[PDB]
C-alpha cells in the first residue's frame, strides 16, 4: 500500500516548501516518498534535488518526440533521502490549459509503473487557486486520497481552502478522495492558530499542524535545501518533523462541509485578524 | 473614446481593493467608470456596491433562463460615485474551466452596448494565477488594451507578473494589448519599492505607483467601503489619488520583456528581501 496525497493551496501559500519538508522529514524516517509536481511554476522540487528546479514532462516529451518516448528513468530524478521527483509542467501562459501537463504526467507515471509497491507516499504539491481541468483531476479521477490544504489566516488562503473542499464534495459520489487537514503557515499573527482550527472544525476537518514563520527557510532554499537538510537541529526542522508524524498518523480523512463567505467573515472578525495592528 | 483596462495579479495580492479603490479616486475626479469582476471570488465590485458582493452574471443568467434573457439594466449595478459594476461569476469549483464566465460576461456586456460612448474607463479585475480560458480572454480577444499588474516582493507575486506579461507578448502580433505598468501593493519590507521598480525596468515598464500598507484599508472593507469613501482625508486615500492620477497620465503601453527565473531570483538578492528579519 502507498499513501497518496495532495497539497493544495492558494498561490505562494507555502505548498513547495511544506511539502518538500515535509517530504524530506518522511525520508528521514525512513519512508519512501514521490513528489508530483502539479504547479506549473515547476520549482516543486527544487530543495529535494538541490536544482534551480526540474525539467518538466511537458518539456521532455516536446524534446524526445512524444510523451511514449520517455523512459521513466529519464524522468523521474531522486534527491534528498532517496526522494524521488518529478514535474508535470504546462503549457505557456495564454496558451492551452494551464493544468494540462498534470493530466498527461500522472498519466504517463501510473503507465510507466512509477506507483511501485515500495513507496510509502506519494505527494501532489498542486495549484490550487483555480479547481479545474488537470489541477482539479487529482480530485476528480480519484488519484489523491489525503488532501491537506496549506493556508493561513490570509482571507484568500481560506476562501482557497473552502474552494478547494467544494471540489472534494463535487467527486464524493465516486472514488475515495477526501479532506485529511488543513496545515497552518503563519503569516505571525495574534490567534491564527485558533483561526485555522476553527477553520477546520467547521469544514469538518482539523488543523493537522502550524507551521511557524522562520526566516531559516529562507537561508536554507537559498542553498537550494530543505531545513530538514540544511539544518537538522533548527527549530524548524522540529516544526517539520512534528507535521510529517501528525500526517503519518492522521486517521481523519472527510468529506468536507464548505461554508458561506458569511462564516469566513464571521472567523476573521471573530478572532481580531483584520483588526490586529 | 475609452480606456479599457485590466488588472492583473495572483490572489489575494490586492487587485480588487486597488481596483475600488482607485475606481472610486477616478469617479471622484469626475471620470464615468465601470469595473467589470472577472474573478470566480465574485467580490470585485463589493466596495463600490456597499454590498456583501454581487449576484453574477452567471447566476442570473441560469435563474432567467439563458444569458440572451438578461437585460443589461438589470445586471450592470451602480454605487459610490455612479461607478458602474458587474460580476462575472464562474463554475463551481471542480466543474467546468473556472474562467468560462469571463467570455459570457464580456460578450453580453459588448452585444448589450455597456460600452457607451460615455464611459472613461472600463477596468477588468481579472484572476492572474494561471493565463488561460477566460482568463486569458481579455488579452487574447483584445478586450483591455492597458493591463496593470498588482505585485509585491513576493516572489509568487513577481512571477505572476512575469506570467502575465509573457501572456501579452503571446498575443502581441494582433489586437493592441500592452502592460501599462506594475503597481507595488506593499508588504512593509525594506527596498520593496527599489525592487519593484528594478522589475518593471527590467519588463520594459514601470512601477505606476506605490501603495503602502494601511490598515485604513481593513476598517474601510468591514464597513464595506473604498477608503476612498470611508475617510477621504486618510493619507491612504490621497494614495489611491496618486494612483489614479498616473494611471490618467500613463502614456507608457509596451510590449514586455518576460524575465527569467535567474533574474527574478536575482532581484530578490540583490535587494536583501530573503534576508531581510
Ligand atoms: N514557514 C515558513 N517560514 C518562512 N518562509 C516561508 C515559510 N513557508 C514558505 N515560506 C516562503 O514563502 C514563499 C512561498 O512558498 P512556496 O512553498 O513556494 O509557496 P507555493 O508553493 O504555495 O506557491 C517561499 O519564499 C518560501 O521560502
Ligand atoms: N494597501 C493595503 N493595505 C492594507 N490591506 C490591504 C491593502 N491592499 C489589500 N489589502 C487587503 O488584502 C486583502 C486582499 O486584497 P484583495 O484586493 O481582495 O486581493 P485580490 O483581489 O488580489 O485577491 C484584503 O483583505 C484587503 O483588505
Ligand atoms: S481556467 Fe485554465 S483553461 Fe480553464
Ligand atoms: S486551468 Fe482551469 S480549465 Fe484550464
Ligand atoms: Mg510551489
Ligand atoms: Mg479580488
Amino acid at each position: 500500500a502507498m499513501r497518496q496525497c495532495a497539497i493544495y493551496g492558494k498561490g505562494g501559500i507555502g505548498k513547495s516548501t511544506t511539502t518538500q519538508n515535509l517530504v524530506a522529514a518522511l525520508a528521514e524516517m525512513g519512508k519512501k516518498v514521490m513528489i508530483v509536481g502539479c504547479d506549473p511554476k515547476a520549482d516543486s522540487t527544487r530543495l529535494i534535488l538541490h536544482s534551480k528546479a526540474q525539467n518538466t514532462i511537458m518539456e521532455m516529451a516536446a524534446e524526445a518526440g512524444t510523451v511514449e518516448d520517455l523512459e521513466l528513468e529519464d524522468v523521474l530524478k531522486a534527491g534528498y533521502g532517496g526522494v524521488k521527483c518529478v514535474e508535470s509542467g504546462g503549457p505557456e501562459p495564454g496558451v492551452g490549459c494551464a493544468g494540462r501537463g498534470v493530466i498527461t504526467a500522472i498519466n504517463f507515471l501510473e503507465e510507466e509503473g512509477a506507483y511501485e509497491d515500495d513507496l510509502d507516499f506519494v505527494f501532489y504539491d498542486v495549484l490550487g487557486d483555480v479547481v479545474c481541468g488537470g489541477f482539479a483531476m487529482p480530485i476528480r479521477e480519484n488519484k489523491a486520497q489525503e488532501i491537506y490544504i496549506v493556508c493561513s489566516g490570509e482571507m484568500m488562503a481560506m476562501y482557497a481552502a473552502n474552494n478547494i473542499s467544494k471540489g472534494i464534495v463535487k467527486y464524493a459520489n465516486s472514488g475515495s478522495v477526501r479532506l485529511g487537514g488543513l496545515i497552518c503557515n503563519s503569516r505571525n499573527t495574534d490567534r491564527e492558530d485558533e483561526l485555522i482550527i476553527a477553520l477546520a472544525n467547521k469544514l469538518g476537518t482539523q488543523m493537522i499542524h502550524f507551521v511557524p514563520r522562520d526566516n531559516v527557510v529562507q537561508r536554507a532554499e537559498i542553498r537550494r535545501m530543505t531545513v530538514i537538510e540544511y539544518d537538522p537541529k533548527a527549530k524548524q526542522a522540529d516544526e517539520y518533523r512534528a507535521l510529517a508524524r501528525k500526517v503519518v498518523d492522521n486517521k481523519l480523512l472527510v468529506i468536507p462541509n464548505p461554508i458561506t463567505m458569511d462564516e469566513l467573515e464571521e472567523l476573521l472578525m471573530e478572532f481580531g485578524i483584520m483588526e490586529v495592528e
